[PDB]
């Protein structure tokens, strides 16, 4: 049985925050669906890399549930995730079934928007801290990767390998994470 | 005047090796053209991320010269780069005009194929060393980023931020590289 990941890709997403987890999860043997928030059409990311999703979110949501739901960052991408009723329902359903939710950089601010995981320790990009902390619903961390039960968060493009490997460890174990890590040539 | 980069994107390219330099160079104010080797159509990368190029290589080559030519890795992507007469002519012209050439992971093996930069110190992914060193035309290094004049090389996805920032330093200087680096949240 392979584990399955849903990566929700919106216009303005940070392309590094998107691609590094997709690639590293696929190296781990996870079945990853890159789902376009707005449909199946190509998505223009924050630094103008254009990525073609595997499916629309409308279609991918009918194929779950997923062992992890991943929210990339990019301020405008996270804003789009935060405004979507479909994303709200996916995350609420994932939380209710005790499934992992992973978000990086500005991505965790969509958790706030959707009232997901309140009372958890979280990290974000430093510039997203004030947005995430509005109302005091989370406890903040400066760790590069933070995991408080089912809520897994991380800080930025430069923490995206660590983030992705933490997802891999959570789903497929420490040994698979270590095996996937070595050929990456990480610090 | 902004500096310009040509990133040559072939089927089977490593998507992390591709996207991290494109994004980081754009953060540095470099004008980056992601050029599809085979045409303008979307490119299926090694871990199945599909990237839409900005232009075909046929068109982008008519718009140079470029201040850097970047060759991503991925074994099958590097093989495609190595087999292309267009890539041979671009790299030969770049070498002749004393322009920077940057290649990561398996990417440097296309330099060997095209007889570019012989006599330079280079690095590659560890698994690409034997291919790169066939004939002894380069001197090998285990540094995470190696630069020997105009030939700039690096090892893997996990060295791609360092690689990209070395390109930025070469084109736009140390201060711009440091400014771009800080918001990335690197180790």
């Amino acid at each position: 049985a392979s584990k399955r990941a849903l990566v929700i890709l919106a216009k303005g997403a940070e392309e590094m925050d998107t691609v590094i987890p997709v690639d590293v999860m696929r190296r781990a043997g996870i079945k990853v669906t890159v789902a376009g928030l707005a449909g199946k059409d190509p998505v223009q990311c924050s630094r103008d890399v254009v990525i073609c999703p595997d499916a629309s979110l409308e279609d991918a949501k009918k194929e779950g549930p997923y062992d992890v739901v991943v929210l990339p960052g990019g301020n405008l991408g996270a804003q789009n995730l935060s405004e979507s009723a479909a994303v709200k329902e996916i995350l609420k359903e994932q939380e209710n079934r005790k499934g992992l939710i992973a978000a990086i950089c500005a991505g965790p601010t969509a958790l706030l928007a959707h009232e997901i995981g309140f009372g958890s320790k979280v990290t974000t990009h430093p510039l997203a801290k004030d947005k995430m902390m509005n109302g005091g619903h989370y406890t903040y961390s400066e760790n590069r990767v933070e995991k408080d039960g089912l809520i897994l968060t991380s800080r930025g493009p430069g923490t995206s390998f660590e983030f992705a490997l933490a997802i891999v460890e959570a789903l497929n174990g420490k040994e698979v994470a270590a095996q996937v890590k070595a050929p990456l040539v990480l610090k």
